[PDB]
RNA sequence: UUUUU
């Protein structure tokens, strides 16, 4: 190895990606299938934003019942969300790409729908959506004039501590069985007692 | 990776 010199560390191409966002190769196998849904060529970020806006109020699980007709084309959201659930990228991974834009578009104006009953205090309610780690990412699509306001520390602590509570609501309903068969599960649906409801 | 109902 040639003991890197100054000219080499002065002629570096700065370029950052992240595995929390869908790979650049996956951003094309989505656009090519969107136009295949008769979607306009130029207006391809609008339809994706109109889905990020829906996952901002209901969530980004793979089990989210996406319902609603788009107001920008003749394509329904369900077939947009089902297109984006292909080629490997998860829905949440996709909404993470536009998180910095939905931040500007909706913060301090309209909170996520499911915060009154997701464990968020009223002051830190605008981080009440998953994929909130999309603004902690300089790789996601950034808004023209930067973010409206940086997330506060309270909001981050909340999104962290509430991310773990939900994981101990999903992982506390399933089992540590590694097979759905009737010989391993023995019929038991869950593998853990009601330590999954009480404190 | 897992945050819906």
């Amino acid at each position: 190895f040639p003991q890197v010199t100054q000219e080499q560390m002065n002629a570096f191409t700065p370029h950052t990606t992240s595995n929390l966002l869908p790979s650049p190769e996956q951003l094309t196998t989505i656009a090519n299938l969107l136009v295949a849904a008769k979607v306009p060529a130029a207006s391809t970020t609008t339809i994706a934003l109109e889905l990020v806006n829906f996952c901002y109020d209901n969530g980004s699980s793979t089990y989210t019942a996406v319902v609603g007709p788009s107001s920008l084309a003749e394509v329904s959201l369900s077939q947009v969300a089902n297109i984006v659930k292909a080629s490997g990228t998860s829905l949440r991974k996709f909404c993470r790409f536009f998180a910095p834009i939905i931040w500007n578009l909706r913060t301090d104006k309209t909170p996520p729908a499911n915060w009154e009953a997701n464990g968020f205090k009223p002051t830190e309610k605008f981080a009440a959506f998953d994929f909130f780690d999309g603004v902690e990412n300089p790789a996601a699509m950034q808004p023209p004039g930067g973010l409206v306001r940086t997330p506060s520390q309270a909001e981050r602590i909340a999104n962290a501590t509430n991310k773990q509570v939900n994981l101990f609501q999903a992982a506390a309903q399933d089992n540590n069985f590694a097979s759905n068969s009737a010989f391993i599960t023995k019929g038991q649906l869950s593998s853990n007692s009601p330590t999954i409801q009480y404190l």
